[PDB]
């Protein structure tokens, strides 16, 4: 029965035992390194609002005991006999999923993140324990080749917040030099969205409800224009100018002004999840043939491509590195967005054997 | 202008149509002049004639979907000879020198010239003679009937364009059509010819029988039954939604596979309530679409001819036009009125 006795590789980390979401030391086990597997010592594990939501069981479908960790990097300790991509001592990353059915339309076409049988790394779809623990093991297919010129501690949120912004920027053709790209909201998702857009060669506009952020965007993100969305004169002046908009705002807001900012054939991408639904008048879409698209996560192909891109363009996240016994306080901070902009748990140095 | 013409026009916002004399330009070097044989009409003309939106230039000659026969041509005209058949859709000019123009989507130009005069100072094709720049004239194939083909230049292009733009034109795909009206019935016909397994989505049980029996539609979902809608969750590559009435699209997004596309073609007054999770779970999109470009329109006409696609139409004499307008209001026509200008437009008495 007991998780530590199931498999032969003994592991330890931190787990939520109930819907209170309190993380505490947890012993468990993982499979032996099979022929196609990559075992690794976890060095850093990102976290974010998704883990707050899951750990407190916001959707009523969490399986306790729950071990977070959908954005992890570490150092390879063992490789199976048929592994190509890694040798022992190489760095590796694991994102949101570790498996899929490998046979459906989605899998066959390299978009296996959309597999109805996708296997979440943290085991919210399936039975699995996430990488906030000492040792991880993963099928080669689902392991990111992590280059030595991409810092681990500040790179790790690319596997969560990064791919989320990068994927739609490529999918909707918002990655060409000289395009005008808007980002709404300068937080976890938006800050990386800006760094990607800049690297693609876009003229970047920050759209925001707070003037505080204007100076930040200009000084620290090289942002070209700032639009305060509560200022209609400012907003109206940029009508029909943006090729696309990455909307990261989690608060209730209207997207009709955002649709109006787009050129004809332009794209609104929604990445935040307000509790308030959006009100979308048919005419706002039909005038100029505009689209609104949602996006979460990305494929393995897209995730490797992004990490390669980030390494080459020196793109990392703003992070606060924390010891693992700070996890429960970090969750409180995530609740209040009191982090600039992502927590990264230093597992390598601060997780000790029980 | 010197070319002496006559047609029908509305004078005030009553929307009443009567004989109206006017004139067009002589044929320039890039121009095609034709005798009008058929003139499509639709809800757009009802709205513009009654000044729904408040920016209608009177007197208003309708006719944004017309066909006929070439009478004369300009010096530098390549695409037409005299006696050929020809069509004109919803715009006759654009600025030519902008981004939207250079890339072949001039319908998105902000200085775009409407055939009916609405963006511009023009008179539409509900009249004896037309003249248009050759770029904005469609080459009409001999095996496409004129009377039943003319509404393609409006309803046809409107359904065809997004089917192409959003990759919903591949054989084998599961394509939903919501609403079986004017747009709906041509959307079904195009999707069938592309090779798709078509599902009709409708609020009306009457439409189930119509879809199977008359369009060879595979599947039907009633959108007021949650149990039937639940059973098709995550099965469709795209939906073409033509419904003009207030309705939720949260169920429609739910019908889409991951990476699936919802195309809005109707224009309800009620806005759509769209929860973020409905777009985000599956990475789905909602896009608007009306009309299309000249390249696409010509291409759509060749495809319609090649695959025996026409609209269902009621051909009407011109003195029925005012009655036709109450019937367009009541949604009482299967599925588009086509005015027999060629046989029924009389020349005004001297
Ligand atoms: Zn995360
Ligand atoms: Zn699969
Ligand atoms: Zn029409
Ligand atoms: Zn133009």
């Amino acid at each position: 029965k007991s998780p530590e006795n199931v498999y032969p590789v003994k592991t330890f980390g931190f787990a939520a035992k109930d819907s209170s979401g309190f993380f505490s030391p947890f012993n468990f086990s993982r499979r032996a390194t099979g022929e196609n597997d990559v075992q690794f010592k976890v060095l850093y594990c990102g976290t974010c609002n998704y883990d707050l939501e899951m750990s407190t069981n916001k959707f009523g479908m969490t399986k306790y005991p729950f071990v977070i960790g959908h954005e992890i990097v570490g150092v390879v300790t063992e490789i199976g006999s048929k592994v190509q991509k890694f040798k022992v001592g190489d760095k590796v990353g694991v994102g949101g999923f570790v498996g899929a059915c490998e046979k459906c339309e989605m899998c066959v076409n390299g978009v296996e993140n959309n597999c109805s049988k996708v296997e979440s790394t943290d085991g919210h779809f399936g039975n699995n324990f996430g990488g906030c623990c000492n040792i991880m093991v993963v099928n080669e297919k689902y392991a990111v080749v992590w280059p030595e010129n991409l810092p681990l501690h500040s790179g790790v949120p690319l596997l969560c917040a990064g791919i989320t912004t990068y994927s739609p920027l490529r999918r909707y053709g918002l990655d060409k030099p000289g395009l005008n790209i808007g980002i709404a909201g300068l937080g976890g998702l938006g800050h990386l969205a800006i760094r990607f857009a800049k690297a693609f060669g876009a003229k970047v506009t920050l759209i925001s409800s707070s003037v505080k952020k204007k100076r930040e965007a200009l000084e620290k993100f090289g942002v070209d224009s700032f639009l305060l969305n509560s200022n209609p004169e400012e907003m109206q002046g940029a009508y029909g100018t943006l090729d696309g908009i990455i909307d990261t705002m989690p608060v209730a807001h209207s997207i009709v002004p955002f649709l109006a900012l787009l050129k004809p054939l332009g794209k609104l991408i929604i990445l935040g999840v307000p509790e308030e639904p959006f009100e979308v008048p048919a005419p706002a879409l039909l005038m100029g043939g505009k689209l609104i698209a949602g996006s979460a996560a990305g494929s393995m192909k897209e995730t490797q491509e992004m990490i390669d891109f980030a390494a080459k363009h020196n793109i990392v996240a703003d992070v606060e590195v924390i010891p693992i016994d700070y996890l429960n306080t970090a969750m409180e901070r995530i609740k209040n967005s009191d982090v600039k902009y992502r927590f990264v748990i230093d597992v390598g140095n601060t997780l000790k054997s029980p």
